[PDB]
């Protein structure tokens, strides 16, 4: 037995990315770097559950037609891994290319690092009140599993209903041409080395609206996903005075105005 | 069903070289150069559909993964190998530099030798930004193209929309793009027969040999491919002649990669060739 | 036929860690590194006698337990005889060994197969080849055997303690393997002349005639055999106050430590130490005797180590608690 | 027929540690390192002649002790008799031998099985192979061996002296195996023409006629052989006075020798040397002759400093005792 | 279909070296070296067609002389006759070959057996090093190949011209393999604009139709492998004057080459060349035509000045000879 | 079928050692280093057909000795028969021989056993791996083999001369193996033009016809066999008086030589030389001719100094010999 998806607290970057990937798998995969203790492998296994013939998870070549695939070892991979990711999003086995990375040791190669389309980072909690909450939850889980999940059972049905309703809202796009020109302009303003970025963000932010249930796409929607998919492609130079995400925010502000 | 070879926005450098190598099997391949993206792989797979031992069906494109050995490459036993599939087809090599072996040398040697006869094309790619190939092994390739990322808002949105369109309805689009594709196929079929009729003046041969000799280019490989490429281009334009202008359009990208590597200063690659061409010609 | 446990002179810190870990297997193992001599394993191999007893289903090569389906083997899960008194088994692997014995060979029983609910001892862990050491990282932290190859599949629970020793002036395992071991303790050399004379005389005396000497120490050691079973009974009665947890999670968070890996063990180590003493409540003193031992190899900082890690932990503890 | 022992000219220091090890088969081993030549490898192979007898049961590859019911290896423990006296054996392993015969694979007896309680000689231990050296790293100084190659996992007694030679120009020993040996003796070439003439003449004479050369020394060899047996029975009578045991321990403190192993071996050898002379009361100037050659290779020091590693031990000896 | 030899334009030096090596198959081969292009690997392939015929025994795994020697090689010695009068073959080895394949294993012949008394072509000799270059250091210059691998033990005759090429900007060879080569012919690319057009036209004409090209050159080329054969019969009739031989060694000693192999080669090459041109005598001109490109290969490396190769040899030859 | 040994032009010093190593086959060996060419590997190979005869036991592969001490292997020693008077042999191992055909395993007779009381020619000894040179290190200078690799436990009586060649422009020998060689000789290229003319003519004439050359150089060779047979029996008659044996060792003491093996060889080589010129009394000029090449390499190089080895040895001779 594993935690339900509504057990992780505070840290929420991966949730948005994984839920966006689940609704539409055309984006690709997600690359996450973080420590070996903060709980990267625990939260993902939760997402394996509560996933909506009569249909109702793979860990590292044929049984991948439905369901995500977790690698756990791609970071130290030297080569070949390119073959599996190319073959995945090439029709003749659609699945989510969720992956695990570490800030040190293997960092992959810029030739491959631009085949994924999503990237989020992990930061420390730095909160005594929250850490004791997590410790208490883990302890009461360890005391006995079965009664713990039943307590959090009610919200899982609501989450499933929301995901199912949002999945079938594909025609809701209403994406404005002027905003498409503006996003292409801001992306092309910095060095991106290809057209991989523009296609990913155009089909990502729109889908976020489908999560909420609205129809139109405004600046607020894009602002929350613009950094998350156009940061690791910004490998300008090792002279990193500040994190590239802040540079993305700077160019975002200088163009739209905020 | 795949993307047609007419909707690729811009990038006339790759298309011209690919067409020339298609209409002239003995040129010796291309080494498309550039950074990531910009449709290196889409164009190659878009070329295969646009196509109609010693003595016929539809052509097939053959590719191999980066991780391979002689178990599949050789195709040892009457088992036919991977190369024994393109008797009238094409073969693709990716990240050539990442393949540290003599297998790449074997493939180059198998070219221009129809004895198992294969007679395919040898498009090369990779090396976005990870060290140039060996100065010897790079000298057995016909022409060296180049790809650069488009820098403009008007096109950058359009291409994206175009791609999105192909995911709205992958079928029901070829008929919309049918008339453009058929025009190119008929033209290339016609041009494949007019080639053995071009005449090159002896006087221009002296001038082109002088142009080659003025540069400190080693060997004679720079004067066995240009003569064929100019004839192929002139035949492609549907004529039986050659002027000084046609050679100019297939000389910069045919001999650029044979130049001296020495970084004495920052002379541009094509600028030196253009300067020499202007110096020894009346253009 | 070996050196009795209650004959070691000095080296108190290692004994405390070993007994604390053997009280409750939810520890994560113990790491021992230090100079030659000083009886690194002279003590570890002496733990065969000082062990409790557990019930095991009869004629079970996998050493399963009554019920406990979560960790119940195949022959009791899908098929479902009486249990009997049995001893906790300690097994060790040599530095030079093949890979056939460690894993399965096809079902044959592997080295880990006859290691459940026991203690795994490795000697000179810094000299083992990387081929074998990459298999233990699979069975550990997963609690399940993996070998199912050769066309026929087989599953097997696997859980041990994995305590080991080594030498610090040759290498330190892998950067990631250090996090598998929950506890880490080091030994120095006692330089008091009287203690050295005492240990030399003790070793010489035992070297004369084994059976007469060991029996002399019988009255004391047996008492320990009837003092460690008390901790395993009073353990599920200790309680922690919110003021204690809010500080055990504050001291760790103040230092640049990996998230929720150091706080969990320190919350389960001191809480068990009282059971060894015999009380039912935890005081501030009990924190001081386990805080240094637990948060040592998690402390990742700059390569410069002019200060002492134990000194840093003690001073931050004093500053936070005001002691 | 090999060179007789009591004919080697000079080299008094090296010609005593071997006898000390022969008298008491528990101290450890003697590793001899010196310049090329000097006959390091001719004394060791000639030691087989001067050799006492020990009792060992009949029809047993392990050569177990008929008494001491705690040392029975495999089946005579279950059976718990043709007791016979026998000469102890000498077995040397070649440098170009694999691990098949060193440990044992099939249960056939390995090379280590054939050298129980005897003498194991290694030639040019400086090189070996850095891979086979690991299996014997822990088998010695433990008294037990375990083999698990295929289908057999049995505990195997193993004890020997592990004498070895070397050359200090092809590398240095690993700082872990260096502590298994007991004493370290250095060799310096002779520098007097008369002795060189003597050794050349004696070698030529032996090469002239092997058999008639032995009779010129046989009574001396018999006389030496009688002395070893007598000193092998009077050993458990000597006794170290308590003040001396405290005094010797303080020497190990000042030199900062890591590990409490130098103290044990230094004490053990002092008793044996006294039994060789015939007395039964150790005294100062009797351990003075056995300390400088036992606290030299265990002395970690500054990379360069300025000591031959020989003056410091005697300086501390003089400071402590006073001579 | 291959490019006819007589159609190759230019390169009047390397053609001479190859032709002089074919007529007298004992000089020691050539080591053609130069920049890219210029057809270094075209002529070698072309020379296969223009080759003579030699007698050989049948059923023999490797070529051998029918009855000229006493056949001290293998069972042909005491078994002593089918002769097929076959043609000498061309054998080449790849850069990725392995040592066992070159010699043999459990008796399967290797590459050496095939390339005996023949032209063994080595591709890019500069890159190959260490492995599979030490075994070749005894098969040549001795005539006998010794194989003592995997128990199999025989003796193998072997001698070959060993024609090898390579690039001049990828390092230089070690001296041991450098002196096994007879001559050393350097290639320089044509630079006159009036000449390259001819090469381009000839290549284009050949590529248009490989047939109807040999007939355009068949009468001319068939007049080449008639002068060579006739030159072979005349060769064992030349008589170099004694006076010249004195002066030839003077150049060698004055230039201070290393060894003595630099004087046996020159005489044989001069005799073969003077037999090629038709006469049955030797003049000064014949020496000057081949001494330039024989000794230069063996000069001493010197980076202290800017003196090229061949220039010094010509200067010394002019100074010591007539004019 | 091979080049005659007595027709070698010049190089007297190389001819001296290869004869002294056959008259009394108890010296360590020889080592000759020099430039390319100059026939280092031609003189050595010509020695095969000029050797004496010794008795052998039946057809044993180990080449035992019937009328000799207890050195007749182990299987023959059970007896203590037919006599054949065979001729000694020389066996050479290649540059890439596998471990199977050096120590021997299966009992398949190894290469060392088949080269007992013979000569082992190690060509190009400058290029040999760190392996295959240790298994050769113990068999020499000890005269007993020990193979314990694959289930076989056999001790072989092995003894050879260990003749090796090579050139010094590719590395330096290891310190241990550099001492097993007996005497070291140097080769320098000839410079007189007339000698070069003679040597070229000789080689060309020999190559012209393999036979009908022994028919010329027969009488000058058959006299050498009876020149060595007589000298092989007068050796155990010559005695060096005690006056000079004291002096020779002094020389070594002055040169700071390492070991006492560099002094035994000279006292034996000097006795061998005087038995070759007919005399039966060693005097000066019979040890002066051999002390130069038997002590040249057993000397500390000390690259700080800039004095050649040859001059230093002769400089100190007159210091104590008054010349
Ligand atoms: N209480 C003690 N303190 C120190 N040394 C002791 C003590 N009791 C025994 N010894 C001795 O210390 C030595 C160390 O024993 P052990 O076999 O464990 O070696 P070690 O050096 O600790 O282990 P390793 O060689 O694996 O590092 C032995 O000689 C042992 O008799
Ligand atoms: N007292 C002595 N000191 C030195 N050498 C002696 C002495 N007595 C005899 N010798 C002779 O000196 C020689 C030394 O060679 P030996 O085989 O003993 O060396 P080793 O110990 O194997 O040397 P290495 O250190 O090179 O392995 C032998 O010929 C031996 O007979
Ligand atoms: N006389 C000639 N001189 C130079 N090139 C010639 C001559 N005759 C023909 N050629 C042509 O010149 C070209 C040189 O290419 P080729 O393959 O022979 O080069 P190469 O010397 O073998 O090169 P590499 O060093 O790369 O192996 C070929 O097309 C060959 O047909
Ligand atoms: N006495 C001699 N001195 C020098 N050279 C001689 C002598 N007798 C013959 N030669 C000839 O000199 C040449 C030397 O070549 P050889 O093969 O003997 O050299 P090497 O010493 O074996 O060389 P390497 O060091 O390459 O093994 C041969 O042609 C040989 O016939
Ligand atoms: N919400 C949470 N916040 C903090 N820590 C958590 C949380 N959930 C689980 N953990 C802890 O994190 C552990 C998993 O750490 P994780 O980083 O996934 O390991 P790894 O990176 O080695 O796979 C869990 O076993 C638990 O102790
Ligand atoms: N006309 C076009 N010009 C440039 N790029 C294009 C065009 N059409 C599609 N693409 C892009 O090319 C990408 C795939 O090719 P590419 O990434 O270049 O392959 P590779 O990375 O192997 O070179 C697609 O993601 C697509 O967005
Ligand atoms: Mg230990
Ligand atoms: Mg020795
Ligand atoms: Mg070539
Ligand atoms: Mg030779």
């Amino acid at each position: 037995v594993v935690f339900p998806f509504t057990a992780i607290v505070g840290q929420e970057e991966m949730k948005l990315a994984l839920l966006l990937n689940v609704i539409d798998p055309k984006i690709g995969g997600v690359m996450i770097m973080g420590d070996r203790g903060t709980g990267k492998s625990t939260t993902i296994r939760a997402l394996a559950d509560l996933l909506p013939i009569e249909f109702k998870m793979v860990d590292l070549l044929a049984k991948a037609n439905r369901g995500i695939l977790y690698v756990d070892e791609v970071n130290l991979l030297d080569d070949h891994l390119v073959d599996v990711l190319l073959d995945s999003a090439a029709s003749g086995a659609r699945f989510v290319l969720v992956g695990s990375g570490n800030p040190e040791e293997g960092e992959l190669r810029p030739q491959l690092l631009d085949r994924f389309g999503m990237h989020a980072e992990i930061h420390t909690v730095k909160e005594p009140a929250l850490r004791v909450q997590i410790v208490e939850q883990r302890s009461e889980f360890d005391q006995n599993p079965p009664t713990f999940l039943e307590k959090y059972n009610p919200e899982q049905t609501a989450l499933q209903k929301k995901i199912v309703e949002a999945q079938k809202l594909l025609p809701e796009v209403k994406l404005d041409y002027d905003l498409r020109v503006k996003i292409s302009e801001v992306c092309s303003e910095l060095d991106v080395d290809g057209l991989r970025g523009d296609i990913v963000t155009n089909r990502a932010a729109k889908a976020l609206t489908a999560y909420e249930g609205r129809t139109e796409v405004t600046v607020d929607d894009i602002r929350r996903v613009i950094t998350l998919c156009l940061r690791h492609r910004l490998r300008k130079d090792p002279l990193e005075s500040i994190d590239s995400g802040y540079k993305v925010e700077k160019v975002f502000a200088r163009i739209f105005g905020v």
